Order: structure tokens, then sequence, then C-alpha cells
């Protein structure tokens, strides 16, 4: 359906995930599991989430901005195809000097279902 | 808004943000504010702006290509959502092992309207 | 104007980027020349490819996920104007403590043809509410 996205649960503790506002460009993404970001180093926050990707889009994990300035949090990766297989997965990158933790449930992405166009390349000779 | 950038400035430091070219993709942001983005730190260079963006569209911060090359700077967060009304800030990351100057006026950053959708979440037992 | 996405070799090395599945969202950056990504630092690894893209987009750069989550590797910059007309580049960034190494033909990035606007700007007094 064009109007709507599916979204099948993994686990019990996944969240289905759903915009801040009513005005948001994203939905937020929280981690199904309990882990630590490292200081100078990166994680994977697994959603449990199974996301079918809207025709003509890709989904992008996008960095929550409170823990980019707070935590210096940022999101690595982040380019689900719309044949991405299985669990959506939140790549961490902690760029701070303290170490990240994550509890089940804390939102540490956001979703963004992108618009794009996927033509066939052409090879020429020639640019104008 | 509808289809619309609208452009609000917030102190008389703020400056319009304008596409360098008409194949630009981005429009130039300048920081309304002195600062520094500390070696292998972070900082938060306001734009003193208000702004309303075209329906269908998330305002992104992205960064420029030439402070990231030369100077290891790049954008974190960076994702305006459409119903924003706050003061526009970017969040620059600094990699490199050198304090990077920003001057009131500096360009640090430009905005990008992204088409996206934004449909409703649909739960269920099995997609396909 | 031009829907097409249109790409001219400027090498032998050069490859033509396509994507890696009938789903996939992005196409495959293989970099045309040999080079390291220092530990904790960042490299330009040039695709050798002059592009032109397709009518209200731009192309982004955007990070492979092995990388990411295997070799702590990011791309930096990353936005590809319609207008640009040079050699397309790869700003890698390495936030690990090991070196990474690129050979020639090593997919380093996939390129996504983003759907943007470009209105015109408006100065306003003011903004309605939310
Ligand atoms: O780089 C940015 C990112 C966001 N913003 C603004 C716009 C955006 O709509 C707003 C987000 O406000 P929230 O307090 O709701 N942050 P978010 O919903 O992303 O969660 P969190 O507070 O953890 O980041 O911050 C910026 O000015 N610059
Ligand atoms: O990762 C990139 C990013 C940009 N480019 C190209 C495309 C783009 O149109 C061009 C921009 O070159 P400049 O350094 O002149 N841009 P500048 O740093 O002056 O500002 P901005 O990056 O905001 O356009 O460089 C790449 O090849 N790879
Ligand atoms: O976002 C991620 C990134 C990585 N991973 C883990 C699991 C996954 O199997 C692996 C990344 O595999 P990809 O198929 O995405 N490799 P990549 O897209 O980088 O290169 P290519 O498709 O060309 O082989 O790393 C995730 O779960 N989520
Ligand atoms: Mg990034
Ligand atoms: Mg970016
Ligand atoms: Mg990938
Ligand atoms: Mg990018
Ligand atoms: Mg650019």
């Amino acid at each position: 359906g064009s109007h709507m996205f599916k979204v099948k649960k993994l686990s019990d503790k996944a969240i289905i995930p759903q915009r801040g506002s009513k005005g948001a460009a994203g939905y937020d993404l929280s981690s199904a599991h309990e882990l630590v970001v490292p200081a100078h180093g990166k994680a994977l926050a697994m959603t449990d989430l199974q996301i079918a990707i809207p025709d003509g889009t890709y989904g992008r994990i996008a960095p929550r901005s409170g823990l980019a300035w707070k935590n210096f949090i940022d999101c690595g990766a982040g380019v689900i195809d719309s044949d991405y297989r299985g669990n959506v997965g939140v790549v961490l990158f902690n760029h701070s000097d303290v170490d990240f933790k994550v509890a089940v449930g804390d939102r540490v992405a956001q979703l963004i279902f992108e618009r794009i166009v996927t033509p066939e390349p052409l090879e020429v000779d020639e640019i104008d």
C-alpha cells in the first residue's frame, strides 16, 4: 500500500517506529538490546524489526540530534535497501571519551524514507 | 508552509541561505556566531535563522566538501523537521588534530531539501 | 531535461557504477586508485568517473555497510551537485586504529540519487506557528 509501510516485530522487545510530531521527518528507532557504545568505538543496536521499504525510497538511519550534541553519537552505514533482509540494525559511532549506555527501549536513531530514483547507468564518451 | 522555503532572520548577523549555483543541491549555511571546533571535538554553530520548508521534505544539514577534505570537518545530527520553528544550528564534528576556527559569516554547511514520504506504520505478523 | 544517469570513464581503471541488486538503493562506487586511509585519518579515493545525474536530484556518496561495521569506515562530504563535471571523489574517514587498504576496483561507497527540491528562498518577518 502506498500510504502505509508494514512493520513486523522479531521480538517482544521491539518497538514500532513512530513519528515524534505531526511535522516530523523521521520515525524514532529504539534499541531492542542493552549494550554499551565504547568511547572512540562503535556498536550494533538491533531494533528487532523487519520493515518494508516504500517503493521509490530507501530507509535512511539518521542520527538523533540530542545524542549527537550531548553525547557525540553518530550513525554509520544507514542505508536500508528495499531488498534488505531481516533485522534492521543501527550502527552507532561514539566519538567521545565516554561510554554511551544503551538500554532496551532507548531511542537511538530515526528512520527516514528518502525518495530516490534508480535509473540504468548509460556509459558515454561525452557529457554536455 | 506548502511548497515554500521561508527564512526569518533572528538577529542582524544572519545570512539568507543561497545556492552557490543554479545546479547546486544545497543552500549555503553561515555561522552567525564566532566559535572554535576543538580538535577531536564538537561545536554548535547557530545560524540565527528560523525557517519553514516545502511540504514532502525535511531540511538536511549537509557537509561542505572543502571543509571535509582540508580540515576533517563533518556535520553531526543534521535533520531539520518541517515543524521545527527554533534557531537552526549546525553540529560540527572535527576529527582532526587541529582546532577549526569559525568566524561570524563563515560557510559551515549546506542545507538540502531532501524529498521524503511519511507513510503511517502498519504492524503485521508477516510481511509478504 | 534529463531523467538519465550518464557516465563517462576518465581512465581505463574506472568502473561504471551499478546497483548490487534489483532492490538496491545505491550504485557501487569503486576506487580507481591505490591508496591507504590512515588509522584515525582520511583519504580521497577518486573514481575516475565524470557523471551527469537525473534532474531533481543530487548524487550522495553514501557509506557501504560492511566497511562501516567491519572497518569503522565512513564517507565524508558526499554531495555531488547537478553541475559537477569533475572526477567524482569519495572522501573516506577511518576512525579505527588500523590503516585501511584500498586497491583499484574496491567498492568504497555507493552512489544514491536523492530526490530534492530547490525553491527560491523568501525572506519573511513572520513564519506560521507549529
Ligand atoms: O543538526 C541539527 C539537528 C537538529 N536540529 C534541530 C531541528 C530539529 O527539528 C530539532 C530536533 O529537536 P529534538 O529535541 O526533538 N531532538 P530529536 O527528536 O532528534 O531527539 P534527540 O533530542 O535525542 O536528538 O533540532 C538542528 O538545529 N540541527
Ligand atoms: O565527496 C565528494 C564531495 C564533492 N565532490 C565534488 C562534487 C561537488 O560538486 C564538488 C564541490 O567542490 P568544492 O570543494 O569547490 N565545494 P566547496 O567546498 O567550495 O563548498 P561545498 O562543498 O558546500 O559545495 O566537489 C566530490 O567529488 N566528492
Ligand atoms: O547496518 C548494518 C550494517 C551491518 N550489519 C551487519 C550484518 C550484516 O550482515 C553486515 C553487513 O553486510 P552487507 O550485505 O550490508 N555488506 P555491504 O553492503 O557493505 O557490501 P556489499 O553489499 O557490496 O557486499 O554487517 C548490520 O546488521 N546492519
Ligand atoms: Mg554522516
Ligand atoms: Mg552526510
Ligand atoms: Mg552497503
Ligand atoms: Mg553522504
Ligand atoms: Mg556540494
